[PDB]
């Protein structure tokens, strides 16, 4: 008969000894964060379908309109009519509701405040005074039990622990002077150093935005997409999962700062701002890195998006996970076939960056980002086949062979997702249960 | 199956709210929340302050002395802290206990000043006139976002007035939060001939052609709600709101780039239960509240109005009302006997009651009065409804995203077929 999955089994099975599974060499440096393809010079301007040079998303946008007029979901993807390409695109557009220019990258400007205090939730509850009350547990065991609970409550469908590693800290973050509105931001922006220092509280200087010393721990959250969209990859649903993924991101940060601030710590939010996602998921535990370059989860495979939150709270660091990811990336290569922009490398991995995009120092699969983010304007959206052709990103990949828990070898249109199944928040009722947590989960 | 429980109950159509002559549009000021007569409550030293003013002290109170709630010892201070610091972080997207103040903060009538209109405006989506204007393509595509947005449960009325209030409890639009709550004003709500919603230094203006109201259920967590009045019942209450919001704003969004209006509303505008029977979510209840199949009471309820066409659901009748009036469990474990024990009626109990419809009657400042008693939201009617079916083991036991139980969680699945 067949054993019923154990998602908790499945990471005990495969859970590793501590220590931060990332193998670096002596060239490592902290990255800027404005050499990433999305900010950088030589990768932010790229053309549309008449050949004219703009910012990357705005050339994006024109193809869009494009396809709507077409009746198009996507390139040379004919939708059921105009009406449904249009569909397409109003909900992938109100997905992004509450993040700020794709990614809500500037730190502690907007939604991202590295303190509550101008908050007017804080401002409300001030009486309680919980803000200021100094904290009543100081035990990590018991703060770790409470801080992942709620996380589970802000919508994160996977949480983990782990020492920051100031590695993954970009070392300056893009942003914009705090007395600029919002729409000069594009216009307006600048870098600024993220430094660490002995100071109590994280404060911004005009020269320098500053985290503590005692800035100990850093909190990762999974927040799943929908598989069904995502498979629709790189047409106009794929698109529309990711963007209201975003927004839930940016609930999940606000409500576990908030959370840590009135248990008595500080807490700095971020999305996908302030240091680099997938490291912090794999030092965590959520996963283990990929040849795409993205964190692949035991639950969702890549298809999961990632936040994070900085804090001075004591906390038990989970422990990495090594279920073969490694291993079968080596053999498996189909997201590197599949890719419309060959950016993803078939070749091992190596400690040198392919281009400026890249953080050399640490191995990992190397693959060109300009040329991925060159796909999205020809695209019109955010791509994804990567995600979507992924054979971890199938729902069936988990069998017990009457010992263990093993991965199956063998796994190695828009109008019927409309008309189709979905659940609250994209979820999947088939397999929710593989996220649920008792204490025994959060804390051992 | 719960699809096929819903078809089950489907009524013909028809409101099925039983009205009179006398029946006339409510001031929302004169919610126990908000009314003068009912604003003002002592805190456990005797001193008279706003309601939430006085429950907040009950709250310290119990941290000091490593309470959950009223006379409920917690395991330590420590779990006492815990349990408000989850209450008050779960209120984070939420203005002032329920988003009330209409076209204010994240309830903004328009979207055209929201940073992610502004980033989108080169696609045109809130400009260009609907690509769609057949009601059943538009159900299913809207009901299908409402989903993505967080509503456990969805469904579609024509707006009744009748439900809408009279008048709304707003501020200035250049008053800052910080004086919001000492400068509370009243505004008239007027439906006009009009293109778009607006508002005037006189009225909030909602347009002729605003037919329809979208209702969502947002469900709370069992086992937290469970735990009323203490404070876990307290959080997931709080959570839910900011669900609300979120899901208001996206939502909103969605219509907008589909070429329509939208106007959130949260607690404001008018009268959720209302709305949410009309709409088919439940059937109204001894307690007051909109009981579901799914969830019973214990979910909470947001609505979004616009001029987008759309085909109404049906009501439904699963036997609520013969069930309540004979159960009675919720007026007699009511810790402010808030709750009537006796028939329903058209007269209102009080200022708080709308005159006019035929439900049961209940004493709303009774029920006010318990909340700085106890320092939370109570809920303890919620909890004991038999439709619904220590904090310690709360915090140690099961949970999943948003506080959803993956037993229960097939039975929100949604298909074309059971969208339009
Ligand atoms: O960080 C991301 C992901 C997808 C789309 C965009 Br624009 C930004
Ligand atoms: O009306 C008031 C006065 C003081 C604090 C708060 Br919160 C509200
Ligand atoms: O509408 C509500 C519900 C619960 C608490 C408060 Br304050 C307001
Ligand atoms: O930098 C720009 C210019 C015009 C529109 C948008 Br969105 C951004
Ligand atoms: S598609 Fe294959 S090679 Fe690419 S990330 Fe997934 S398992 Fe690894
Ligand atoms: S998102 Fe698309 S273009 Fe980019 S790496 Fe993945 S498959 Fe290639
Ligand atoms: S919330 Fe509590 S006091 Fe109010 S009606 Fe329900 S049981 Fe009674
Ligand atoms: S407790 Fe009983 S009388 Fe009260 S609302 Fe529930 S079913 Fe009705």
């Amino acid at each position: 008969a067949e054993k019923e999955k154990n998602a908790a089994e499945i990471r005990q099975q495969f859970a590793m000894t501590a220590g931060s599974p990332i193998i670096v060499n002596d060239k490592l440096e902290r990255y800027a964060e404005v050499r990433t393809a999305f900010t950088h010079p030589t990768s932010f301007f790229k053309p549309n379908y008449k050949g004219e040079v703009k910012p990357w998303f705005l050339s994006a946008y024109d193809e869009k309109v494009r396809q709507i007029e077409n009746g198009e979901n996507g390139p040379k993807m004919k939708a059921k009519n105009v009406g449904e390409a249009r569909a397409g695109r109003a909900l992938e557009a109100a997905g992004w509701t509450l993040d700020i220019n794709y990614g809500n990258i500037y730190p502690n400007r907007f939604f991202m405040l590295w303190s509550g205090e101008t908050m007017t939730n804080t401002q409300l509850w001030a009486p309680v005074g919980l803000d200021r009350r100094p904290p009543d547990t100081t035990d990590p065991v018991e703060l770790t039990n409470y801080v992942k609970f709620a996380a589970r409550m802000a919508g994160a469908d996977l949480v983990g622990v782990a020492r920051l590693n100031r590695n993954w800290v970009y070392s300056e973050a893009v942003t914009i002077p705090a007395d600029v509105p919002y729409e000069q931001s594009l216009h307006k922006e600048i870098e600024k150093p993220i430094v660490f220092k002995d100071v109590p509280l994280p404060i911004e200087t005009d020269d320098e935005l500053i985290i503590p010393n005692t800035c100990e721990n850093v909190i990762v959250a999974g927040i799943a997409m929908n598989r069904e969209m995502m498979q629709t990859a790189p047409n106009s649903m794929a698109c529309a999962t990711t963007a209201f993924c975003y927004s839930r991101m940016c609930m999940f940060d606000m409500w576990l700062c908030q959370f840590i601030r009135y248990m008595g710590y500080y807490a700095i939010p971020s999305c996908n701002g302030v240091g680099q996602s997938v490291a912090f998921a794999v030092e965590a535990g959520l996963g283990q890195a990929s040849r795409m370059g993205a964190c692949i989860t035991p639950e969702f495979g890549p298809n999961v998006r990632l936040t994070k939150v900085f804090t001075n709270m004591p906390l038990v660091p989970d422990k990495p996970i090594d279920f073969g990811v490694t291993e079968f990336c080596e053999t498996c290569k189909k997201c590197a076939r599949e890719c419309p922009s060959k950016a993803i490398t078939e070749g091992p991995r190596t400690f040198e960056g392919r281009s400026i995009h890249n953080q050399s120092g640490k191995l990992q699969w190397q693959n060109d980002y300009n040329k991925c983010l060159g796909y999205w304007p020809e695209s019109g959206g955010y791509c994804g086949v990567c995600v979507a052709v992924c054979p971890f990103t199938k729902g069936n990949i988990w069998i017990h062979d009457g010992v263990e828990w093993l991965i199956d070898n063998t796994r190695f249109n828009i109008t019927e997702v409309w008309d189709g199944k979905i659940n609250t928040y994209g979820l999947d009722a088939d397999h929710f249960r593989d996220t649920v947590s008792f204490r025994k989960d959060r804390v051992k």
